[PDB]
């Protein structure tokens, strides 16, 4: 989920 919410930018 770290990941996936960081991906944003």
């Amino acid at each position: 989920l770290a990941a996936a919410a960081a991906q944003a930018l």
